[PDB]
């Protein structure tokens, strides 16, 4: 096993992080900040594997290192680690029971419909830049990426949209590892706090919207507690806002990196569903999917998992495997054609939600560049810079532009 690996709170050098963690596979040690040691998947083959491995569980109660308390109760990470009793926390049989209301609601058919709805608020969106002096630099960020998804999800739970900027300022200290641990468990309770008035506003007055149809069903023939409910509307709007708009922002950025390829895009000689899906591969939102545990011992490659230990799954490392892709991994290519990519996951608890991002950026990227079909950085590509969020590939800002609107 090579030398152990510690996740810089920082963010200072993801891409080189990502090639030491490759470097390290299959299985790296690593540590998470607050000196917490866990192992770590980096190679595209083997993760497939532990992702559909029954020894392999959600269950934290079967980490050596939460057994034997050493887990701070303060921890900044204690947030992604144990958020509750939710799909994403339960596995097997009990799975299937909270997923499937939730899988049924976001298929290709089921979202499709959303569709008009999408269209309409990245119409506006656009808008309200031009609206903007030209000239003047923007942060493409703010203005566009950020609130378009967190509409839309905000949306299909049917949340009130003026907890927004209370929900913004919230989620921003959730994911930052220079959150201070003493201002931990009253952000943690305010959320709490704030997804109950909404459940109840719900409950009080049901409409069509996703959070009520959790509501009614439960009652009936199948499962779905006041708290399972509570934590699946979480689960909802935190990975349905968060990797999306980090999503649109990398799309941007590898345009901007790659303009040979950006011309044949905004021709339409590269059709835009395969810019998505190389940006998802070559620089996935989720640098990391926080925790599951061996029950067992478990070969990785010519390694061990001991029995007990934390796993993760290193999606930005592995997105650019070279046994999977070929000697081109490393490189931004919109054509790649054959490209099964796991960006989204794998076995049991892969996304329920590829379909409708896959479709807010299918809508949003290509009315952007078709208002302004000039737009590029303001700064030089190397500026750009990561966020302080270990898990996550978020920009700070990502300031552009525009070029007058061609359309
Ligand atoms: C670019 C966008 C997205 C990426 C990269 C992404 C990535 C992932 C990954 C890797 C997982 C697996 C978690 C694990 O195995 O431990 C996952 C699970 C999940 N995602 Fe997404 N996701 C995206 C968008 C969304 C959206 C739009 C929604 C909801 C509308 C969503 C809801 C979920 C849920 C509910 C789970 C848990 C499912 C389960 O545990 O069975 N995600 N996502
Ligand atoms: C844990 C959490 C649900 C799961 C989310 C997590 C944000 C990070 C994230 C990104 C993904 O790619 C999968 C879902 C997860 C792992 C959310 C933060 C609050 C919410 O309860």
């Amino acid at each position: 096993l090579m030398t152990r690996i510690a996740l810089d709170p920082f963010v200072r050098d993801l891409d080189g992080e990502s090639a030491a963690l490759r470097a390290a596979g299959p299985l790296a040690e690593v540590e998470l900040p607050g000196g917490v040691h866990v192992y770590a998947v980096t190679h595209h083959k083997e993760a497939r594997a532990l992702l559909t491995d029954s020894r392999v569980v959600k269950d934290i109660n079967v980490w050596n290192a939460w057994q034997r308390g050493e887990i701070p109760a303060d921890w900044p990470l204690i947030g992604l680690v144990n958020p509750g009793r939710s799909m994403l926390t339960v596995d097997g049989p009990d799975h299937r029971r909270l997923r499937t209301l939730v899988a049924q609601a976001l298929t290709v058919k089921r979202v499709e419909k959303l569709r008009a709805g999408i269209e309409a608020l990245t119409n506006a969106s656009l808008e309200r830049l031009a609206a903007l002096p030209a000239g003047e630099p923007v942060d493409l960020k703010a203005e566009f990426a950020y609130p378009l998804p967190m509409n839309v999800i905000s949306e299909l739970m049917g949340v009130d949209a003026a907890d927004h900027p209370r929900l913004k300022e919230l989620f921003e200290k959730f994911f930052s590892t220079q959150t201070p641990p003493e201002e931990v468990p009253q952000m943690m309770a305010d959320l709490g706090t704030l997804f109950t008035k909404i459940v109840e506003e719900k409950k009080a007055n049901p409409g069509d919207d996703l959070t009520s149809a959790l509501i009614a069903a439960s009652e009936d023939g199948d499962h779905l507690t006041d708290e399972e409910i509570l934590n699946t509307l979480q689960l909802i709007i935190a990975a349905g806002h968060e990797t999306t708009i980090s999503l649109i922002v990398n799309v941007v950025e590898a345009l901007a990196i790659h303009p040979e390829q950006r011309k044949k895009v905004l021709s339409g000689e590269i059709p835009w569903e395969g810019v998505i899906e190389e940006t998802l591969r070559w620089n996935t939102p989720t640098s990391h999917v926080l925790i599951r545990f061996a029950t067992e011992d478990i070969e990785v490659g010519d390694k061990v998992l001991p029995k007990g230990e934390g796993l993760v799954v290193s999606f930005g490392a592995l997105g650019r495997d070279e046994e999977q892709y070929g000697p081109t991994a490393g490189d931004f290519d919109a054509t790649r054609t054959p490209n099964r990519h796991i960006a989204f996951g794998h076995g049991p608890h892969v996304c329920p939600g590829a379909a409708l991002s896959r479709l807010e950026a299918g809508i949003a990227l290509p009315a952007l560049y078709e208002r302004f079909p000039e737009l590029d950085l303001a700064v030089p590509a190397a500026e750009l810079r990561n966020k302080p969020i270990v898990t996550q590939n978020d920009l700070h800002d990502l300031p552009v532009k525009l070029g007058c609107p061609f359309g």
